[PDB]
């Protein structure tokens, strides 16, 4: 059964419902980013339309193998009439291809999706800036005040520079990140562009990063691990045994792993300034989890709803629980005060 929350009213559309069958007066499925957690149940056998940005659909036909008569890409920042309904696609500053959707009802009502996103005031001068917000379908992954964590530009320097000194001081250190999802690719492509590095990877992950649109792409990956000297690997590998292995398998070209895990926020944000962050250490490998977000801290999400002013909100993330639940909509009410709405 399709949850309220990924029904859009007024349409036959819905929004990441790919997991519930045929979803009774569906006719058009919108795919808001390629996370399996919203992507559940596509595959090659999928015999509805799918709209989606050009990125999105590049990873529907060559990952999951959906026929391309099925797959409807629509650009970016565009006025489009999808089954007789205006809609926009805008950046959502999360993973490659992901958006979110302004759905212009045929009664009179604008509708935000948001997907997964990460708020930015770049969003308040888009084609939002126009016109009233009746509802938005609101990404609260980090609805709390204690979700802290750095812009993304202070945890690359943080990469580069803790990278850089490292090899420099040993040039048979390899550097080694971690993945599980598209998203993130900024961490090992400036590592590999301060080290002077291609990066190297398996065939499957060389695959997915062919369907992003990443200017001069050629040029900064490939398949040949022995050419390069920052190596992805699984997000499950990312452990002393594991790097151990790889090490090992490299055939004395290296005597040293310097490793990267992306995650998102973790405890420690509570506690350590990014400066200040440590690696755990075994022998000659060291491990750093970087909080590198894909989405909103506590104050951007504010920041934009308070600017948004929308006149209803509805959670897309935390909806599970009554504690989390109400939670968000005390916060909810906090930001409308505040404002003076
Ligand atoms: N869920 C809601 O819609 C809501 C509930 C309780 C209190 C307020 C709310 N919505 C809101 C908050 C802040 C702003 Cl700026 C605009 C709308
Ligand atoms: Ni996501």
């Amino acid at each position: 059964t399709c949850p309220f929350y990924k029904k859009i009213p007024g349409t036959g559309f819905t929004v990441d419902a790919f997991q519930y069958g045929v979803v009774e007066g569906c006719t058009a499925y919108f795919l808001t980013h390629f996370h399996s957690d919203h992507y559940a149940g596509l595959s090659k056998h999928f015999t509805f339309p799918v709209y989606c940005s050009e990125i999105t659909g590049n990873l529907l036909k060559n990952k999951l193998h959906v026929q391309e008569q099925y797959i409807h890409p629509l650009p970016l920042d565009t006025e489009c009439i999808v089954n007789g309904v205006k809609v926009v696609l805008l950046d959502a500053n999360h993973c490659p291809g992901a958006v979110m959707i302004l759905f212009y009802l045929p009664n009179g009502t604008v509708i935000l999706h948001t997907g997964d996103f990460r708020a930015d005031p770049s969003m308040e001068r888009s084609l939002l800036a126009d016109q009233k917000v009746h509802m938005l379908y609101l990404d609260t992954t980090y609805c709390s005040p204690e979700y802290t964590f750095p812009s993304q530009q202070e945890v690359i320097r943080f990469a580069i520079n803790t990278a850089f000194e490292a090899v420099t001081l040993n040039p048979h250190a390899l550097v080694v990140c971690g993945t599980y999802s598209i998203g993130k690719e900024k961490v090992f492509l400036a590592i590999a562009d301060v080290l002077g590095s291609k990066v190297g990877m398996s065939q499957e992950k060389y695959k997915t990063l062919q369907c992003l649109n990443i200017p001069e792409i050629n040029s900064l990956i490939t398949t040949d691990m022995c050419s390069s000297l920052v190596h992805l690997l699984p997000m499950m590998q990312i452990n002393f045994k594991g790097l151990q292995s790889h090490l090992k398998k490299c055939g004395g070209k290296y005597n040293q792993i310097l490793a990267f895990r992306p995650t998102g926020w973790t405890h420690s944000n509570k506690f350590t300034r990014i400066a200040d962050v440590i690696p755990q250490t075994k022998g000659n490998i060291s491990i750093y989890g970087i909080p590198y977000s894909e989405h909103s801290s506590y104050l951007e999400m504010k920041r934009f709803v308070q600017w948004l002013k929308p006149q209803k909100i509805i959670p897309t993330v935390n909806v599970g629980t009554w504690k989390s639940r109400s939670t968000m909509e005390k916060y909810f009410r906090e930001w409308k005060l505040e404002a003076g709405y």
